[PDB]
């Protein structure tokens, strides 16, 4: 049964002042707006969990704020904690219900506010989130900087091509309003940033942020006949799923810890297609180590040469008058996890928005020529620990 | 599409164990391969639910992190779901789907806790704070299931001293298990004697606090025949299905559509094309009297409105039988259910499922019903009748 992202809603992203509760509510109202339908036409919800507002059930705690209860007839609600690969992860989980007809419409949500929380309070629950792993504070930068670390020392790749991931993000959010980061960076300027972990500076990490996402999703027969472009509302082709380890090992670390390969190869079979059939992708990048890894497992480029991959398109921005060209470069157009921004578990939810807007040619000044017929999303969680990959396709 | 059976069980013991979360779930596991003949490597996924004395970012990922079962093979995929004490069986019909989508040929699911251990100063600060705005006095939980009681004595007769019945039945079963953290039979006076809790629940009718952990092997029929191969041992998952209400009720009381076992059940007979007249065990639910009551009345073993009514003939007739409650005239948690077997937090419903699983088998020792059980229901519930989860097992 084909299945398909019929709505899409969204808050303002930075330091908003609201609570979770409250940005996850607006958001579900914007995507129902955005899909033609009332609160009553929702048959489930799945959320991901919040840092700054830990809740109990969380899905059933929005739920129940939010006044979608009481209800008449059948409503499934699930909260699931894949990390930042649980926006994509609950998407799977939304086609799951509507194919084994448990649930004709799902609301899919991803709401928090770690920006808007404080400096202290987030790094004391994200530092908290890695007990017994051993790393220095604060732990998730330390993480991926051991995996930097070791693809230096084994596959030779270069700390300036690091760097280059977040100039190469900066230039992107220059041409999405609300990224957060208004001026693109130079290489420099990210080399001489503070220093977060040994091989990760400030202007390299996710960039805290609050912001929400609601998502409706529909299968295609049952939308067409009550709610009544192919590219705005986007087919689920196929999502896929595979896990590593929540932190490194204490000693250098192996390539099958490493788990986007798996999820994006089982996605594309799935789907039937292959990468040469993409022409855009949201892809998780925390770090730019993430983004390395990324590019490399989805088929862009051979393993352990990601680091050149950046520096291709580096030095092309160079020659081309410092623009980064989107067909050149069609990757998180919309600035990433580094410059656009990072609420927590949200995050994941932007590539997909990001490849919506460029399915239906509505992506503006950031727009891919010939408009892409089909994209590919990457969430990641833990510290290489959680992937997730979706491809959708306009028709 | 494709026949799911629960392939192996492991569990620890119950009570105070003085032992970490981690430690109880990779203990529950290693037993659970070791029945099901399997090892690590043999395991291609991995669900887990919360725990409230340790809680973890990506709970499961942390188990299996902290158990050794990195680095793989393989594909391996791990999720934490969290629908309350509904999460086991939400999570066993997560595991059925990754089986039939191909995603995983075999599924472990674990719960642990240990709620006990952690101190009555902790459960109550971290079991309260787990009902945040819903304006209910402390102990929340237990005033949420009040509240409904409440509704339920002015809207359909239920009295007192059948809520009370419930613990008393419960534990005439804990009596015969040895495991049961309940090992002396209540009596209706002592019950309505113990200290109260709230309005009308006293101590001895809430759930009880203990540490433990249960892991479930799932796998397809013909995966788990070619490489580690009795039907009531290893039973089918003949259906599982959900449903969902809010987290906690209205401030001013409440309707009949909030409840949600009654739509989960008719979804899981659907699924499996059974009846309750074809089910001869009950593995229900019953953190407080009033989820039993209701729990009854959803699955079909008697009217709605009826289910203390229910109790009632049930009490009467084990008094009139030497106080012996004959488990084949009530069919229901013969290990005793979170009254008087035991309750870590979102862990208990696996408990139905063992309990199941003994009696299908014909394990369930001076418990076991005769004629041997073919069919049995399991139901779990979340929050204050928030998430509903129920599951059909089949021997055949
Ligand atoms: C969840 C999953 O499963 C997977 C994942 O997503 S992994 C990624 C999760 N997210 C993170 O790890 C967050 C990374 N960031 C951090 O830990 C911290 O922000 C940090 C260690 C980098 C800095 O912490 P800090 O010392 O308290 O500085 P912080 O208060 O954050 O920021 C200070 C300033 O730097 C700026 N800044 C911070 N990060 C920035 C970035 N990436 N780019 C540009 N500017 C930045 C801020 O604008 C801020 O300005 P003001 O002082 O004027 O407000
Ligand atoms: C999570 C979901 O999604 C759904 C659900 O499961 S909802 C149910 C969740 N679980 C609960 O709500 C737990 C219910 N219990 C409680 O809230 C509390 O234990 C309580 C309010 C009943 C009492 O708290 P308290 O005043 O601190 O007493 P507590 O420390 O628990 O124990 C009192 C004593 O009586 C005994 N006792 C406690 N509960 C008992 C019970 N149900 N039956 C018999 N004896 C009990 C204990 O052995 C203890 O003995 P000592 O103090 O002499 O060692």
């Amino acid at each position: 049964q084909v299945v398909r992202i019929v709505g899409v809603g969204r808050t303002g992203i930075g330091k908003l002042h609201k609570s979770v509760d409250e940005l996850a509510a607006s958001a579900l109202k914007c995507a129902l707006v955005d899909a033609n339908m009332k609160q009553c036409d929702l048959q489930a919800l799945i959320a991901v969990p919040s840092l700054a507002s830990p809740q109990f059930m969380q899905a059933h705690h929005i739920a129940t704020v939010a006044g979608l209860f009481p209800t008449k007839g059948k409503f499934i609600v699930r909260t699931v904690d894949t990390g930042g690969a649980g926006p994509i992860t609950a998407l799977g989980m939304a086609v799951d219900l509507v194919r084994t007809r448990c649930a004709e419409t799902v609301a899919v949500i991803a709401a928090d506010a770690v920006l808007s929380m404080g400096s202290g309070a987030f790094a004391e629950r994200s530092n908290a989130s890695l007990r017994r792993s051993g790393l220095p504070e604060p732990c998730i930068p330390h993480g991926y900087d051991r995996y930097a670390q070791w693809y230096m020392s084994r596959y030779g790749l270069k700390r300036e091509q690091l760097a280059m991931v977040p100039v190469l993000m900066s230039k992107m959010a220059e041409r999405h309003p609300e990224a957060m980061c208004q001026k693109a960076y130079t290489l420099d300027e990210v080399l001489h940033s503070r220093c977060v972990a040994p091989v990760t500076n400030l202007l390299e990490c996710a960039r805290r942020a609050d912001g929400a996402v609601a998502l409706i999703v529909s299968g295609e027969a049952h939308y067409a006949e009550h709610f009544a472009l192919g590219g705005s509302k986007p087919i689920i082709a196929s999502v896929a799923e595979a896990s590593g380890p929540l932190f490194p090992p204490g000693s250098s670390i192996v390539p099958d810890i490493f788990s986007c390969r798996h999820a994006a190869r089982d996605a594309f079979l799935s789907a039937n297609l292959n990468v040469g059939d993409i022409h855009f992708f949201g892809l998780y990048d925390c770090f730019p180590i993430c983004l390395i890894q990324a590019v490399e497992a989805v088929g862009l480029c051979p393993e352990g040469k990601g680091g050149e991959f950046m520096e291709t398109a580096y030095n092309e921005m160079l020659n081309n008058g410092g623009v980064l060209d989107p067909s050149k470069f069609p990757i998180n157009t919309h600035g990433g996890l580094q410059c656009f921004g990072a609420p927590w578990e949200v995050p994941a939810m932007y590539n997909i928005t990001e490849a919506i807007a460029q399915l239906s040619e509505e992506a503006g000044d950031r727009q891919l020529t010939p408009v892409p017929k089909r994209a590919l999303v990457y969430g990641n969680g833990g510290i290489f620990s959680a992937s997730s990959v979706a491809i959708l396709i306009s028709d």
